[PDB]
């Protein structure tokens, strides 16, 4: 019954990173009554021993992105972390509702209405795409944002 | 007296970065005893820079590597941030101690020897470069490595 939410990040690479930023993240959503699917938690099932583990987190990525019901994009950076792109490529064509968050004050961008590259945005509407758009950790429970309507029906 | 570090880093850049991955670094360098100049609060960028004020901040963290006594350069993401990186050419060509960070496990260089672009280890010797190479916040505080040493005189 709950939505499902895949967060997709780069923090996982950087063991600060991966310790201070991604559990207020995490915190934030749950506390909205999303699963939260966090791929760097999730594939320590793996096991990394054997050659062919790449092949089997890209596949459990794959599956996560096809499962989920949204995905909450971290696109900080100059540019946005590749692989966090393919998943939000995958989640756009499949439909799954797009949440993007950047909390990064530089100006990287190749266009005049949206803040980064515009394929980033393919899958959200033309009309009120800022909603999906979060710019700081305390906004993510905002009443007045995409994910809070999202579980509200509205 | 205090030896004086230039915290190089993009960690400013991002309010979750600047708020919880800065300190704990500051204070790791702080607690060795020495003057930490971070130029994110010391020049006071703190948001997008203006039509008067870009020009001043960067003769500011010019004269800031011309005076300090070592650059402690923070080259996590794929690739480091081009003003870390250029302020760490200045850091070179002026023959300041340095000292680099990265937590990140990806490796993404030029060489087989770096884990880096080979440009960035210019200003390290050609053995023992390791000594200088910081891949845990735990690990500034080690009696092993190249910052204690500098300080106490090895
Ligand atoms: O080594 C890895 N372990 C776990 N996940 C990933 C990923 C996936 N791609 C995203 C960032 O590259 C991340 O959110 C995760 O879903 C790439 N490499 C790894």
């Amino acid at each position: 019954k709950r939505k499902i939410i895949y967060l997709a990040s780069p923090y996982g690479f950087s063991q600060q990173q991966k310790t201070l930023l991604l559990p207020p993240i995490v915190r934030a959503l749950e506390a909205l009554g999303i699963e939260v699917w966090e791929p760097f938690a999730r594939n320590n099932q793996i096991d990394f021993s054997q050659a062919d583990w790449a092949y089997r987190v890209a596949q459990a990525n794959l599956q996560d992105v096809k499962n989920c019901d949204g995905i909450f994009a971290v696109v900080n950076g100059t540019p946005p972390d590749e692989g966090v792109m393919v998943e939000l490529g995958m989640a756009i064509a499949l439909n799954k509702a797009i949440f993007l968050f950047r909390d990064d004050f530089r100006r990287c961008s190749d266009n005049e209405r949206y803040p980064l590259n515009l394929m980033l945005f393919a899958g959200l509407p033309e009309i009120g795409w800022e909603n999906y758009y979060y710019t700081s950790v305390d906004e993510i429970q905002s009443h007045d944002k995409a994910l809070y309507k999202w579980l509200t029906g509205m």
